[PDB]
C-alpha cells in the first residue's frame, strides 16, 4: 500500500541536479529547472504523495510535484532538518505516468535536498 523510490535512483534533469551524501543519500535540486523523473505504473488513479527532504538552510525551500506534465502541487520544507511533506489525495492518470521533482522557485537563497518520493495507496 506505500512504494518508495529513492530520489538517486530517478532520472535527472537540469543544470546542476546532482547527487548528495549528508543529510541522507540523495539529490540536490540547486536552480530552476533541476530535476529528478521516473515512470511510475499505476492500476488506479488516486495516491498520496509524501517527499522527504530539506532546504540546505533555515530558508524555505520547495519542490513542484508533476505528474503526467502537471503540477500536482508544492512539497515544502521549513528548514534544513530532514522532514517528510504529504500531498493528499492527488488525482491522476493510470498505466505509466512520468513523475517528476522539479525546482521552480529558486532565487539564490536555498538549495532543495530530496532523499526519497512516498507514494501512498491501492497497491504500491
Ligand atoms: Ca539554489
Ligand atoms: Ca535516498
Amino acid at each position: 500500500n506505500e512504494t518508495i523510490v529513492q530520489c538517486e535512483s530517478m532520472t535527472k534533469g537540469g543544470q546542476y541536479t546532482g547527487n548528495i551524501n549528508n543529510p541522507f543519500g540523495g539529490v540536490a535540486l540547486y536552480g530552476n529547472n533541476d530535476k529528478v523523473s521516473y515512470t511510475q505504473y499505476f492500476a488506479s488513479g488516486t495516491h498520496d504523495f509524501t517527499l522527504r527532504g530539506c532546504s540546505n538552510n533555515d530558508n524555505m525551500a520547495r519542490v513542484d510535484l508533476k505528474i503526467g506534465g502537471e503540477t500536482k502541487g508544492t512539497f515544502y520544507y521549513g528548514g534544513s532538518s530532514p522532514a517528510e511533506y504529504t500531498i493528499k489525495n492527488v488525482n491522476h492518470g493510470t498505466g505509466n505516468q512520468t513523475i517528476e521533482l522539479v525546482v521552480t522557485a529558486d532565487n539564490g537563497q536555498w538549495d532543495a535536498n530530496i532523499d526519497y518520493l512516498k507514494i501512498g495507496g491501492a497497491g504500491v
